[PDB]
């Protein structure tokens, strides 16, 4: 939120009041969030207003025990799709630092390998990410990028993943619930968890894989969630998703600013490329869960 | 933005991805601003958002030599429309200050008179008000409130205007444009003005009558339009639309943050009531031209 300089002149075509963008989805959700689809944005015009801010982004990705199998093609991608044009910070967290490939980056993009405890469950693995990106790295964050994205690693970049994801606080549509009415989701619905929701409340189910923000707004997220699992360690109970269900319970009750479409994490394996999908841009990658 | 609490559990329906809130108008501009129209919000979660954070929004408007007639109007009407359950302080600057009607307000509103000078030319009166709003009153609202919403007084409110239309920076889409095309649009067209915006350029033509925001940006915008006409003034020339015109450059180079449809500034006289206006909330009263 520093001073804004003004836009230069741009030729573009004017955007027309009786003509949507889409009409095939919702690209707005009833809070005033954008849901980011193919179509509904200028990318020229937003590339413009994150560089006149020279915009860092932060990228953290776990890569624990066989999931540093993932890693080349990960970044790899990302070097072709993730913020090109921009200062990019990926923070890979992994038990083994020597395995992290070396991956050849554009210029303004950095790379840290972080070493953490490698846990035994997968369980653990996935849900401890939360405590490890709020309480270990809290201060590195702020002083080394304006925004965080944090994804799951088992993932290939596709297509353009760019500026037009960055507002204070973003969530994922899942890709096997977007179409999906409230209580077939499957959010946590023992009220013994922190992470309970009613059958008669929820937006959307949000995807754990992807979700960012400013880096204060993905602290205070990831703070949230890490509080609200180990209350649910204390009262002997384990959300069914885990990190995800927690998420969902966060962002349910802080609402995102802008809401990504299932555009940015799909599974074509599984869910092949339907009509409501322009583009594929972050996609799930083979890994035989029993990896 | 201070520290969100968490929403409280809430019943409402079900946002659906694949159902539009609106398909006959774009409800999101290509920098992923949102255009507010009925039908695109929730308003008890936005109240619900903005009540958390004891919102105080400003309402500025000015009614000087024959136009204080229309205060009582306004006053009273906005009593029954704007931000109702929202703290209110409404700046009313006039220079007649015993000509302010006695209008009797709900509980956390309150009105301020401020008195300043009246200049000749209606043309000159309008184009004081980007100076008045900054340069005179830049401290005060700052410790007053958090938004400040800036309005023509030759109006009366019919329906809902409320916290949906809070963000950084908005404007308002003027009724008699909103189908037009840009080269259509009464930007300023000669090269030696400041308001200057080329024939292809430019995405929306914005009423002068309605903006706002935070007051950190309402004082950018009105500072920068101020310090434009005076360079203008400078030079021998005054814009077309005079204050509109350098609103209009602003908003331009300074892309707004959310964008109110035509619903927020309406002339039933002059336009009727289409149907892609479902709501008419903000009106223009007769005023007889030559007041
Ligand atoms: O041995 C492991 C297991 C997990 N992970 C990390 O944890 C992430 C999540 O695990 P998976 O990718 O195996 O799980 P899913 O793809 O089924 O994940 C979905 O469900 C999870 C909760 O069960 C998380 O919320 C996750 O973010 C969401 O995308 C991985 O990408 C990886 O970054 C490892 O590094 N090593
Ligand atoms: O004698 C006057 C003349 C003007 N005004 C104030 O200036 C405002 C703007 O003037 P008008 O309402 O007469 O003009 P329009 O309705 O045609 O205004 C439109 O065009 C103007 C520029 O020409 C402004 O940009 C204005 O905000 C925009 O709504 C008035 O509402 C009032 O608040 C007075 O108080 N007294
Ligand atoms: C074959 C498995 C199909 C699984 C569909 C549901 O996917 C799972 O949904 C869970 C919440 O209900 C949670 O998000 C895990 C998610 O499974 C992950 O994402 C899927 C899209 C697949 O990529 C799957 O392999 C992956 O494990
Ligand atoms: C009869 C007058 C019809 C005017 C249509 C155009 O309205 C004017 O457009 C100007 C910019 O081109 C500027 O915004 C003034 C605007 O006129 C004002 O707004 C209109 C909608 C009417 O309410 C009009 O009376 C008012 O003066
Ligand atoms: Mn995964
Ligand atoms: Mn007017």
């Amino acid at each position: 939120g520093e001073f804004m300089v003004s836009l230069p002149r741009m030729v573009y075509p004017q955007p027309k009041v009786l003509t949507p963008c889409r009409k095939d989805v919702l690209v707005v959700t009833p809070w005033l969030a954008p849901i980011v689809w193919e179509g509904t944005f200028n990318i020229d015009i937003l590339n413009e207003q994150f560089r006149l801010q020279n915009t860092t982004i932060g990228l953290t990705v776990f890569a624990i025990k066989k999931y540093v199998a993932f890693l080349k093609l990960f970044l790899e991608t990302a070097e072709k799709h993730f913020m090109v044009g921009h200062r990019v910070h990926y923070y890979v967290f992994t038990d083994q630092p020597a395995a992290v490939p070396r991956v050849t980056l554009g210029t303004g993009r950095q790379l840290s390998v972080l070493e953490v405890r490698a846990y035994k469950r997968w369980q653990d693995v996935s849900m401890r990410r939360m405590e490890m990106i709020s309480d270990f790295c809290e201060r590195r964050f702020l002083s080394e990028v304006d925004y965080l994205v944090c994804v799951d690693v088992d993932m290939e970049f596709r297509d353009h993943v760019g500026v037009e994801i960055l507002t204070p606080l973003f969530g994922t549509l899942h890709p096997s619930f977007y179409g999906s009415s409230r209580e077939a989701f499957t959010y946590e619905r023992r009220p013994q968890s922190q992470a309970y929701i009613p059958k008669d409340e929820g937006d959307f189910y949000y995807m754990g894989g992807f979700f960012g923000g400013s880096v204060q707004e993905v602290q205070r997220l990831t703070r949230a969630c890490h509080q609200a699992m180990m209350v649910d360690q204390a009262n002997g109970i384990e959300a069914v998703w885990h990190d995800e269900s927690h998420l969902n319970k966060y962002l349910l009750r802080h609402k995102p600013t802008k809401v990504l479409s299932p555009e940015y994490l799909w599974d074509q394996q599984l869910l092949g490329w339907p009509a409501v999908l322009r583009k594929l841009r972050f996609t799930a990658v083979p890994k035989n869960h029993q990896v």
